[PDB]
């Protein structure tokens, strides 16, 4: 089991971590939902579906710099959705396919009631997300950790 990012980035085996850069909407108003899709940005691949299956969580998703500051949030996994940072594992996903599945993650970011002006700056880290994955074959328990990055600033208008 690994993963690869639409950037280049790729954690092998056993985990690890990379950085993953994402273009944002550059206005969004308050009461209106900034999404961040990861599933258009990281892939994941079981390497033996022969014989393994894979089970994949969104351990933990922690908010930083403007986003922890000015935005209310949730992150839907596989068809659910949890307050945004977390405040429990996910259930798990199955990868039972070699063929690249994306790591079905989004994040919805609310601007709170006073979050107005520069909301996010570019290049700023705006979510740390934590991929555990597991499997039916023996003990493996390994961490991808996601590091996000804003690509550009985000503006709420006043
Ligand atoms: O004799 C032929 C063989 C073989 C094989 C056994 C284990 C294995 O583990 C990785 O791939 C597995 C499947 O993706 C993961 O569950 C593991 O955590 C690990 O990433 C990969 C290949």
């Amino acid at each position: 089991f690994a993963c690869k990012t639409a950037n280049g980035t790729a954690i092998p085996i056993g985990g690890g971590s990379a950085n993953v850069y994402v273009n944002l909407a550059p206005v969004v108003n308050v009461g209106q939902n900034l999404v961040v899709d990861l599933s258009t940005q990281i892939f994941c691949h079981n390497d033996y579906p022969e014989t393994i299956t894979d089970y994949v969580t969104l351990q933990r998703g922690s908010a930083y710099g403007g986003v922890l500051s000015n935005f209310s949030g949730t992150v839907k996994y596989s068809g659910s959705s949890y307050p945004f940072p977390t405040t429990s594992e996910t259930p798990r996903v199955v990868y039972n396919s070699r063929t690249d599945k994306p790591w079905p993650v989004a994040l919805y970011l609310t601007p709170v009631s006073s979050a107005g002006g520069v909301a996010i700056k570019a290049g700023s880290l705006i979510a740390v997300l934590i991929l555990r994955q597991t499997n039916n074959y023996n003990s493996d328990d390994f961490q991808f950790v996601w590091n996000i990055y804003a690509n550009n600033d985000v503006v709420v208008p006043t």
